[PDB]
């Protein structure tokens, strides 16, 4: 089954001020259907070796499907992670303000070391905030390229592209700003949602009930 | 703030000589006590450092902190998956039948094609790694991938449902350089049912964490 | 003794001197802000295991090592992609000498190793670099990839000749189109530096393996 | 268009068993025929690749041929410098003198301590790598660096001058699990007859180089 790209949650200005229609527009229909277009590229190398067709470098195509995949289902969170200042921004309530406080400390402590995250990554990549099937609890890590230091495992509820295309046009080489500047249009409905999932569904899938 | 549940070695599903003659006793010996313990170890000792910084008592590295959570969880969740995918021969081996079977057939062209690209996908990991079958959320199909130390080319989203270890600490002491005669072997203890249960959890479960 | 400090080189010329092809605000922020980044943390991670060599901290020696790593290489191939380059004029065109010999050899001539070289730049995945190395072994030219600024790169080659296609190198100005960046930086190329680089391999490299 | 320069596997600068009681037979023997064999063919393989692909018999993914290059290149460059940097014991182990001894003194504060680190890199290799002394022509002054599989960390400039293997591989038959026993044991058969040599040619032509 092949992979699409999913239209934006709002209009490509909508995050304005924060990230600007430009990057929005070249990040959505450049860089995220790039992403599309690889992972269906690498699905049908693939099918043509299993035909007996071709046959492929089966570890470089794994690579390239990694890649792509990976970079596909990132920015597919991504996008509804966000919403127009108002609907997005502000401090998150609910199940996901219970975890922040057991698993860091507050709202606070856990901005700074979020944020540390994705300022911090080394090249391009992710900041990620997941839920642990094997402990119920939220874990921070961070993601190079799309499909490097990410693991099994692992509910990814909300995601921060540090990449360069992502701040590059509006913030320079200033992505600090950029990941200060993302916090007001962060959907806390969105990963509300997604950890409600994780909370009823991510367990059972490697503890067999 | 409440302390983080530590990660724990699990038990082995069966004593370490019953994968025999597929993989030696003393492999599985040291594979489970020595390496997968490790793993826990340095996943627990990471959180620890996150948990200390988070209470104001120490300076870390976050990037490094996280690098060294990230391979060492990994390292335990794989070998989590590793273990009760594999079974003393008789329970272990043969061919699949319900769900794997079918979507083996609807998507790689049955048991053999889809055997045979598995196994070139384990054999050839560049480095220590691993070779994975597992379930896309996004499609609910069968996807194949390697992964290389424990938490690189893994993705976001994909459900590991079987797994083959290829660090060489999985296979040295007994075939030595051999890996491919390795991974052939290993398909004789291949616990179908555990890797059955697997997607039936991933069938019910996995698509509603992202979509 | 305490460590001789890296340190961020001037450019061979101005900011705005390899126009159209390169902007002057890109050189301008590639040689100031990121440049200057990695000379920083170069000099930070070997700070840090002076400490250690001190006896006054313990430090995480594989964590301050990936610091060097990652830092020392984006300060030494940014050293080399800078002269590189030169002005329209002396910049761009079609080599002679010695490089133009091996590029007969190796690659069937300029124009197969063009194509060759601008694909390898091209397709680099995620952000990193194009090169293209001596090789003490062979005394022959390779092409390769680097990704970040050290990972696929090896020991012994010797880069005579890279691109910089981090997503800072190209997007303030080329936007996505890495590609279109590619096909322009050719019209810069230093020759006469890439020349004198491969001599100096020629006369130097071999001995040390 | 001349056809590229085939890479080589190099003889051993001794028998299999010359690095016992530290390092065993059986692992010399695999090491250097499996092992460092297949990265030279593998390097060879993906230059034939690239020679079709210029020659219009194919049309190669430049980059997965390239990262094929890279890691079987670096696995032969690193093996090639890892034989002659251990000899048997008596030529091999002990401490350096010569100008080794010199940078170790300036940039590490002595060999106790420059050991202490070495070792420290080598163990905490995290998968499979290497641990690497350095030159480097920038400063020309001694670094040291791991490397994960081959050709993961290891940098452009840097010019290995003392390697130690810890891929599973190079120990497991012996220490089995236990690395840090290997990497305490592989200093009784480091070379520095060796490693001295190639410090004089990178003090004379690390620089100059770049
Ligand atoms: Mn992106
Ligand atoms: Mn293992
Ligand atoms: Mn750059
Ligand atoms: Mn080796």
């Amino acid at each position: 089954k092949r992979y699409e790209l999913p239209p934006l949650p709002y209009n490509y200005n909508a995050l304005e001020p924060y990230i600007i229609e430009e990057i929005m527009k070249l990040h959505h229909q450049k860089h995220h259907n790039t992403y599309v277009k690889g992972a269906n590229a690498a699905l049908e190398k693939i099918e043509k070796h299993l035909k007996g067709e071709i046959q492929i470098d089966v570890r470089a195509v794994m690579r390239d499907f990694s890649f792509n995949y990976a970079g596909h289902i990132m920015h597919t969170i991504f996008w509804p992670n966000m919403a127009p200042p108002g609907k997005g921004g502000g401090t998150p309530g609910g199940r996901v303000a219970d975890l922040i406080e057991k698993q860091f400390g507050g709202f606070e402590k856990f901005k700074a070391l979020f944020s540390a995250a994705a300022k911090t990554v080394e090249g391009v990549g992710w900041g990620v905030l997941a839920f642990d099937p094997l402990t119920e609890e939220l874990r921070i890590l961070q993601v190079e390229k799309h499909n490097v230091l990410m693991t099994a495992g692992l509910v990814p509820i909300l995601v921060i592209d540090v990449w360069e295309h992502a701040y590059y046009l509006q913030y320079k080489n200033d992505r600090g700003s950029y990941v200060e500047n993302w916090w007001n249009v962060v959907n806390w409905d969105d990963v509300e949602k997604r950890l409600e999932q994780a909370l009823n569904n991510a367990k059972p899938l490697y503890l067999l009930p």
